[PDB]
């Protein structure tokens, strides 16, 4: 119950298609600090599946390489909740999007709140966009934010954003 | 072109005494993403010389331990800027302060400013100011920032922040 404003009337449908991690932020430095971080992660790909359901494609850097992982996010009573089982996190929440232009969401896991917030804000071109980090920096203000990162457009492009 | 608005009319006698590296911000993420990060420093003292000086009392994490370091900022025409030469720099800029409360500050090498930018929030007590803070980021604006660090009062009184 840190994360209060959830996008009511999210379309999964819309989400769909390539994304690029432009930013992203912790609320504990270690999880985020290091290129192997346990939360640094970028996102690539969102895809929802025919029961409801959304698929998250994504890279983390992994033992001197760019690994690509999976993760299954589960559709609840809330559209823009959703659950999962996947690095020591149990809930993904959309903030606020507008599917054209970018996309906020935060990664939480239930029974650790404080110490397991993590959001990014997700872009559809590989550039800065001034408008969505502007949004993104809004929303954390209300969250125990301690770390935040910036990606460059090139580092957008590159594998684990080089 | 990148700091701007250094303060004007700083008296160097003022700063004096303790402070706390509330929060921090790079350029280049590798300059702050670890606690052995080259820019990774928490201010603990500044004091002022007869010569009109600042020398920089500040814990590093080396060696396995959180070690002593001790910056002498030689005095320029300007006031609020000073010259150094440790962690690879060579300027110290006073962005701003209000003596008694908040300090802003950014280290740079003039060589390469923006590969070498770090910027922090100092306070005189260890408890979170926000309204420092709110500065420290109004400051941050005009600046190619991509990581930003901030610690809660318990790991203000650590060696090197944990």
């Amino acid at each position: 119950l840190i994360v209060t404003q959830t996008m009511k009337g999210l379309d999964i449908q819309k989400v769909a298609g390539t994304w690029y991690s432009l930013a992203m932020a912790a609320s504990d430095i270690s999880l985020l600090d290091a290129q192997s971080a346990p939360l640094r992660v970028y996102v690539e790909e969102l895809k929802p599946t025919p029961e409801g359901d959304l698929e998250i494609l994504l890279q983390k850097w992994e033992n001197d390489e760019c690994a690509q992982k999976k993760i299954i996010a589960e559709k609840t009573k809330i559209p823009a909740v959703f659950k999962i089982d996947a690095l020591n996190e149990n809930k993904v929440l959309v903030l606020d999007t507008d599917y054209k232009k970018y996309l906020l969401f935060c990664m939480e896991n239930s029974a650790e709140p404080e110490q397991s917030l993590v959001c990014q804000c997700l872009v559809r071109t590989p550039e800065v966009d001034d408008e969505a980090l502007e949004k993104f920096d809004k929303a954390l203000k209300a969250l125990p934010m301690h770390i935040r990162l910036s990606f460059n457009p090139t580092q957008l492009e590159e594998q684990c954003h080089i």
